[PDB]
């Protein structure tokens, strides 16, 4: 089997991406956001405290034929930016892009923290890393690719992100028409239970390639590009007026720049970010200083490949007995 489905940015600075989910029977169809760094299927319900939902399409399992109660099952989880989310689990039928899951862990939202409250696009996430994240207890649940992986062609999802544009996820197979050149593979670590992998490299603009190896992980469900602090201070350095800024809480720079491209390494191959990517506009309405795509993961503990880099490539990640990621231009 297979699925396609296409994803779409909530905003006009591609903060993140929707996909549309089916749950149920009838369908009830929720925009979720696609988190390869995270491993829980979670949405808002009508389990949902009232005043913690403003906007949002709800699951509602009493409307659904095949919704069961995982009795005593209950789940907990916070991410990379202080947010946060709990409840209880349901299993359900779970359809991507025409690929359907019987007996998907749907964690049904109690509580969500305000971020989750105040955007009203996003319906619930949608976890893709390794299924040893996944926060449900006291027994821990499989991810939708988990569920999937045996119907598959293909043990393979792909991300194929666009710039200011809709693009696509695939389950299942490889789309040869949605890359140029070759796809270049590159080994995972699933140690910490991220699609974890090591970049030979970088560059800044028309700058020399600089070897060395950066440990990180490809993260859909993270906006921007975070790596260590002497590579990003390379990069705003060619940018004149750039700066670290603690009460903004991060590199801002004038609006007025032209930002040079950042070009990274996967094995022998080239991974160019055009400067444009890396421009987050002004820190607030009207403002002459802009946000940079590009951030210091000083403060985190862990390199992170979000949208900012992974939108420039067709990027497969690879969920054989082996698991590889796999990057081509596009
Ligand atoms: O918000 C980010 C999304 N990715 C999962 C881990 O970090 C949290």
């Amino acid at each position: 089997s297979t699925g396609s489905a296409t994803t779409t940015p909530i905003d006009s600075l591609d903060d993140a991406y929707i996909t549309p989910v089916q749950i149920g029977t009838p369908a009830q169809t929720l925009n979720l956001d696609f988190d390869t760094g995270s491993s829980d299927l979670w949405v808002f319900s009508s389990e949902t405290t009232a005043s913690e939902v403003d906007g949002q399409t709800i699951y509602t399992p009493s409307k659904s034929t095949t919704a069961k109660l995982l009795s005593g099952a209950t789940w907990s989880i916070s991410y990379g930016d202080g947010s946060s989310s709990s409840g209880d689990v349901y299993t359900d039928t779970v359809s991507v892009g025409g690929l359907t899951v019987t007996g998907q862990a749907v964690e049904s939202a109690k509580k969500v923290s305000s971020s989750f409250t105040e955007d009203s696009t996003i319906d619930g996430l949608l976890g893709l890393a390794f299924s040893t994240l996944n926060t449900v207890s006291p027994t821990q649940q499989k991810t939708f690719f988990d569920n999937a992986k045996a119907s598959l062609d293909s043990p393979v999802f792909t991300a194929d992100l666009g710039y200011h544009a809709p693009g696509t996820y695939n389950f299942g197979f490889i789309d040869t028409t949605a890359y140029t050149g070759s796809i270049t593979y590159t080994a995972v670590s699933t140690k910490q239970g991220f699609w974890e992998w090591t970049s030979t490299g970088y560059a800044v603009g028309s700058g020399t390639f600089k070897s060395t190896s950066i440990d990180g992980i490809a993260d859909t469900g993270t906006t921007l590009l975070y790596l260590p602090a002497t590579v990003v201070s390379a990069y705003w350095a060619q940018v004149s007026g750039a700066k670290s800024s603690s009460s903004v809480g991060g590199y801002v720079f004038p609006c007025s720049a032209t930002l040079p491209s950042f070009t990274f390494g996967v094995g022998s191959a080239r991974i160019v970010i055009p400067g444009d990517y890396i421009d987050f506009g002004p820190i607030s309405t009207g403002s002459s200083s802009c946000f940079g795509g590009i951030q210091s993961s000083a403060g985190i503990g862990i390199n992170i490949f979000g949208d900012v880099a992974l939108k420039a490539a067709f990027v497969v990640f690879n969920g054989a007995t082996t698991p590889t990621l796999g990057f081509a231009s596009k």
